[PDB]
């Protein structure tokens, strides 16, 4: 039987309005000494449900889950590699091979989610973690990681909306196509140093995202520009990935022509950055 006393708290990894995350050490049972991430939620139901259903090398693992008092406890694999964001922040702009690597792993995680009817919605780089090897882990399935909350009910607009598809901002209904939009916004951020549609304030950013007039920098390879054009489109249904092939359609793009998907998935491809060496 698992309970909070089975874990000593080592440090605060993050704290939001609705939850808090610790690095923890288990001190009982056969995983004695094992390090985990512990997320504590003040009761969140769809989050646990998703993690119990998903199982993929590029999606974070859920080890234990329990509730005691008013709190829900998720015990996740500890990811020492930090946020994808941190790497983008240090590098300024990714080389295309670099960007390619991460987008390729991500696209596989998204394939898995969609096959199970799950939508990630928001690929802002602080929502993508790296494991100790430097491989991608999607981690963000909870309510909202923010301190101050937009509106007073729903949590779409709370953090940056710079990677969110037009139809999400409009609340006009949406599907998995939004995730391929967000992949394009992430890809654009990686390659250019900023997301595709930014304003001076909130209102303007939304307006630029809705107008969706893409500026493709001339510096990028032909294959990169063509993929970005195919991802960042207002018409959700016409996005690469929006069709029957889902991730398949995206993975077959020339931009990924050097990817052995078998090797990538087995994590036998060397990540461009190794957190243990940094
Ligand atoms: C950052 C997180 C976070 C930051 N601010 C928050 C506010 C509310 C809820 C969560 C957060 C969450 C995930 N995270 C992780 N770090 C390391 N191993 C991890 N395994 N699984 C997740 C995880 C670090
Ligand atoms: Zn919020």
């Amino acid at each position: 039987k698992i309970r909070p006393e089975c874990f000593e708290l080592l440090r605060v990894l993050g704290k939001g309005g609705y939850g808090k995350v610790f690095q923890v050490r288990k001190v009982t049972g056969a995983n004695t000494g094992k390090i985990f991430a512990m997320k504590v939620l003040k009761k969140t139901k769809a989050e646990r449900n998703i993690l119990e259903e998903v199982k993929h090398p590029f999606i974070v693992d859920l080890i234990y889950a329990f509730q005691t008092g008013g709190k829900l406890y998720l015990i996740l694999e500890y990811l020492s590699g930090g946020e994808l964001f941190m790497q983008l922040e240090r590098e300024g702009i990714f080389m295309e091979d670099t960007a390619c690597f991460y987008l390729a792993e991500i696209s596989m995680a998204l394939g898995h989610l969609h096959q199970k009817g799950i939508i990630y919605r928001d690929l802002k780089p602080e929502n993508i973690m790296l494991n100790h090897q430097g491989h991608v882990k999607l981690t963000d399935f909870g309510l909202c990681k923010e301190s101050i909350h937009d509106g007073t009910v729903t949590h779409t607009f709370c953090g940056t909306i710079e990677y969110m598809a037009p139809e999400i901002l409009m609340r006009s209904g949406h599907n998995r196509a939004v995730d391929w939009w967000s992949l394009g916004a992430l890809m654009y951020d990686m390659l250019t140093g900023a997301p595709p549609f930014t304003g001076e304030n909130r209102k303007k950013t939304i307006d630029k995202i809705l107008k969706c007039k893409l500026n493709l920098p001339p510096y990028l390879t032909q294959e990169a520009r063509d993929l970005l054009k195919k991802l960042l489109k207002r018409n959700a249904a016409s996005r690469l990935g929006a069709g029957p092939g889902d991730a398949g359609e995206v993975q077959a793009h020339p931009f990924f022509r050097h990817i052995n998907w078998e090797e990538l998935l087995a994590r036998k491809v060397e990540p461009p950055f190794k957190p243990l060496l940094q």
